[PDB]
This record gives C-alpha cells, sequence and structure tokens, in this order.
C-alpha cells in the first residue's frame, strides 16, 4: 500500500488533553504509514514529560506547559488553544449570554490542576482581575471534569476540544475566547536527537506549519526564543 | 428534605480511577445531604496525593496505592479490585477464551503506568513468571487507553470498572481474575485529624463494612499492620 520500510522508535512522552483530542488521529494515520516503527505513548505531566524527555527515555515531549523549564530541548510551536465553559441548563450562566470574569468568579470552580496551563492562564486570569476564585475541584481528565460538572458540584472550564454537542449533548457549551489568554501546544525535542524521516513527517502531521525546513531553522538557532521570535510573523493553528 | 446542617469542610485527594467510576455516586448522595458542608476533590497521584494529605492539605487520600510509603495516616480497606483485558473484535484474544500470562506476553500492551497499582500488581505479574512484556502505552485514564486499543495499538489492561458494554460497546472484554493479583483501594488521613460526622457517613457510603465504631477501632490501633490483620478475617468487596 501506501507504507515505508523505516526502521525506527517514537517515544512520545504528553499529557491527557493531547492524548485524548489531539494525537488520536495523527497516531492512526503514522501508525499505518510506518508499520516497522515501534510507536510508544507515555502520559504524562508537564513536570515528568519534560524529565522523561530531557533525560532521556521519550524522543519528544508534547505538552503545553512547563517544557522549559528545561533549556535543553529545542521546542516548536504547534498550536494556540483556549478554554470553554461547561454548565447544567438549570445554571444561571446558561441563561446569561456574554460572561465576563467577575460574573463567572460568583461560583465554585471545576477546572484542571496546578501544572497544567488550562490553569496557569487562569490563575493569572483572576490574579489580574484581582480576584479570588472557589475552585473546588481540579483533575487532568475534562471527561472528569465535565462528569463532576452534572452533579452540579460547579462551573467547569475545559479545553473547546474536550467538548462537543455529538459527544456532550446535556452541557451547555460557553465560549471564553476573550476570558482568558490563549495557551500555547509545543513539542520538545533535544539537540542531539537525530531527526528521522517519520518523526519529521509527524511533526508535519501535528503541526503543518512545522515542516522540514522549518524545523531544522530552528533547531540550528542558538535558543528557544529565537524560535519563538521565528514564529510571532505567522498565525499559528487555533483549536 | 434529608438534609443537615452541619457546617465543615471535606477536602478528597484522589486518583482518577476513583474519581470517574467509584466516587461520582457517593459524591452526589453526599452534597445533596450536606449542602453547608464545603466539598473540595482534587486529583491526583499516588506521590502527590499521600503527599496533600500528611502535609496536610487534603483531608482524605483514596487511592489504591502508595500510601503509604506515609506512616502518618491512617489506612482503612474499601474495596478490592482487579483488571479486564480489552481488546478489538479483530484481535486473536478475541477468539481465544480464557487467555493465560504467556499468550498476553506476546502483544503491545496499553496499559497503566508507573506509580499506579493497575501496574504495580502487573510489573511482578511478569516478572514472576520471568516473562518481559512489550508496553507501548502507558496512562492514567482507562478512556484514553481504550481509545488507543480501538486503532490497534496494542492490548488494553484496564480497571474491570472502567469497561462497560453499554459505554464500551465495540470492545471486547476479558476477565483477568486468576491473571492478575487484586488490588486493594483504600482511604487515608491523619490521626490529628478530627472526623465529623458527615466524615464518618461519606466513609460509610465508600466503604459499608467501615461503620463508626470501626473506622475508630482501627484508628486507635499503634500501626496500620494491626489495622490491615483486622480485616484478614472479613471478605471486603470486589469491583
Ligand atoms: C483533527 C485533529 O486531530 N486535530 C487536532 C490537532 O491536530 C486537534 O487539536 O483537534
Ligand atoms: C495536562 C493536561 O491534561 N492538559 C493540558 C493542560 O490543560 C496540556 O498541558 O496539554
Ligand atoms: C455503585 C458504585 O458507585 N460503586 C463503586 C464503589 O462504591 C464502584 O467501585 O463501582
Ligand atoms: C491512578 C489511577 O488513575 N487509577 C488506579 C490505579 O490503576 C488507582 O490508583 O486508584
Amino acid at each position: 500500500e501506501h507504507t515505508w520500510p523505516d526502521k525506527g522508535s517514537l517515544y512520545i512522552a504528553t499529557t491527557h488533553t493531547q492524548a485524548r483530542y489531539a494525537l488520536p488521529g495523527v497516531i492512526k494515520g503514522f501508525i499505518e504509514r510506518y508499520p516497522r516503527v515501534s510507536l510508544h505513548m507515555h502520559q504524562g505531566s508537564p513536570t515528568q514529560i519534560a524529565e522523561a524527555v530531557s533525560k532521556g527515555n521519550a524522543d519528544f515531549a508534547i505538552a503545553t506547559e512547563a517544557l522549559h523549564l528545561y533549556d535543553d530541548l529545542v521546542m516548536l510551536p504547534c498550536y494556540h488553544w483556549n478554554r470553554s465553559i461547561v454548565v447544567t441548563p438549570d445554571h444561571p450562566l446558561a441563561a446569561t449570554s456574554s460572561v465576563t470574569i467577575e460574573a463567572l468568579a460568583q461560583y465554585p470552580l471545576v477546572t484542571y490542576t496546578f501544572g497544567f496551563t488550562g490553569r496557569s492562564e487562569l490563575d493569572t486570569a483572576f490574579n489580574r482581575a484581582g480576584l479570588t476564585p472557589r475552585i473546588v475541584f481540579t483533575a487532568t481528565d475534562a471527561d472528569v471534569i465535565k462528569t463532576y460538572v452534572r452533579l452540579g458540584l460547579g462551573v467547569g472550564v475545559i479545553a473547546s476540544m474536550a467538548v462537543d454537542p455529538l459527544a456532550d449533548p446535556d452541557l451547555v457549551r460557553i465560549d471564553a475566547h476573550d476570558i482568558f489568554s490563549h495557551s500555547t501546544t509545543k513539542i520538545g525535542f533535544r539537540r542531539s536527537t537525530f531527526l528521522r524521516s517519520y518523526m519529521y513527517d509527524f511533526i508535519q502531521r501535528f503541526a503543518p506549519h512545522l515542516t522540514r525546513d522549518v524545523v531544522d531553522t530552528a533547531v540550528a538557532l542558538r535558543s528557544n526564543e529565537e524560535i519563538e521570535a521565528m514564529f510571532q510573523d505567522i498565525k499559528l493553528p487555533e483549536k
């Protein structure tokens, strides 16, 4: 068929959100193409993942947040993303349209946990507005979040790609584009790492703008600052 | 209605499996009963959770695994549980009936991650049988596991309570009672922690055998060994 005889290994250390909503499509198309490549996927917290990759079990690091601290690995930007609001139909916010961050700060919150950017761009959203949010639930999975929202435990704040009406019919989705700054999902990998052809192909599928010539140009650069100062002129995918 | 005016707080640090399949029922019945109790649920890794509770942010610790290392907190046993095998209909194991651990060690594995008992009683299942399992996927969520099984990435090994035919119709469930030793979900909490009445009620809902007189008897005991040497005569719930 349309397969490559490429023999090698690919270890990906990523988070739950990426593994659940962003990767499944890329992974299937990859394994159909590279049958002789042993694909490993491990998950996954921004601290470990940053750990597993710098030294040195995983090849690539797919996460939003804390990678750096590690200055060791090249970083490329994959997409931007922002969170939506999920509530039950009986909840006030399902009646009110276009909500502010002050109106949201009234209710018990059900969001991500500390260490994940779904929060980090959330903690400094209230800090800035001089607000203290009542967060009664923190988790890494949005399904668990969406679960406890249905119980009427509190208002849910999850990634937009984690909520779908076919999948989630009983919940009212409220876009929070303006309320929160968008988060940037990146891909991390050491410089010593020899980039195989299937690795470029994977990066391509996950981030279309990251073609082979683009990756090589960012890699050869001194630091990750020049890399991020290379993409400020281009509009990355928003999901 | 049937509510209590009890005012207080309840912080639960638990894992994903517990929060997704074991707790939702208990949580709803609790919040309906204690409206003036601020219920907080945070998740969750056996190391943190053990951390958040010993010192000292969370009141209770609901996890299978590594709690101890902390000798600080009382432990009570809640239930036993074991894992099942999930595959696609086209997979050989869907044809073969009653599989051994040697027949399972043939395939790429999609199970939990290191630090979670879904693995710990899995790593020493092959070690013992003198076997090396090919684990190509590790995660904390069974939904992600079940997801990548459908891609034909490998054979899935998840908790039995995480698989249901209404919920998961396309996957073939294979019970592994004999293959793996059952894991024990426990509840952890410091001795300094004053046990409120609603706390006993919660423990009761999560573990029926743990009535107030049973909890007090285990708490007052020297160590957690006497506690586990108090329940070897009783058959705990298996889920
Ligand atoms: C179609 C698809 O899989 N898209 C991913 C990104 O590639 C997402 O984030 O939704
Ligand atoms: C950590 C996680 O499960 N999800 C997001 C954060 O919301 C990510 O860091 O990719
Ligand atoms: C009915 C229910 O919620 N049972 C839990 C335990 O209470 C389970 O483990 O399935
Ligand atoms: C850690 C997790 O998500 N689940 C189980 C382990 O399989 C538990 O420790 O309770």
